[PDB]
């Protein structure tokens, strides 16, 4: 299940400049940005392979790229966040 729907301007700063990244379609600072979220543990909607993608969310200071994400789903501004490695999401809301 998704935890409920988060502002854009609530959430990290870094995430805007991921959802900015993936508008203009890279380049990505991670060669793993951009690979598809198999969506296993069944927590974001059921879809077929390939709808959801994973980047990386940079955590400032981190040595690794850390606990946050954002997953794009296929659909118009379906995008979610995640700050603890996917054990739970929010609907990125980009109007606020
Ligand atoms: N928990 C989890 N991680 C996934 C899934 N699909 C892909 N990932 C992640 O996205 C990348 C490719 O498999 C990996 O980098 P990371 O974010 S450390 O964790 C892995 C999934 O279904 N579940």
């Amino acid at each position: 299940d998704v935890s409920g729907t988060v502002c854009l301007s609530a959430l990290p700063p870094e995430a805007t400049d991921t959802l900015n990244l993936i508008a203009s379609d890279g380049p990505f600072p991670y060669s793993q940005d951009g690979v598809v979220f198999q969506n296993r543990e069944s927590v974001l909607p059921t879809q077929s392979y390939g709808y959801y993608h994973e980047y990386t969310v940079i955590t400032p200071g981190a040595r690794t790229r850390g606990t946050r994400r954002i997953i794009c789903g296929e659909a118009t501004q379906e995008d979610y966040y995640t700050g603890d490695h996917y054990a739970t999401f929010s609907l990125i809301d980009q109007t606020c």
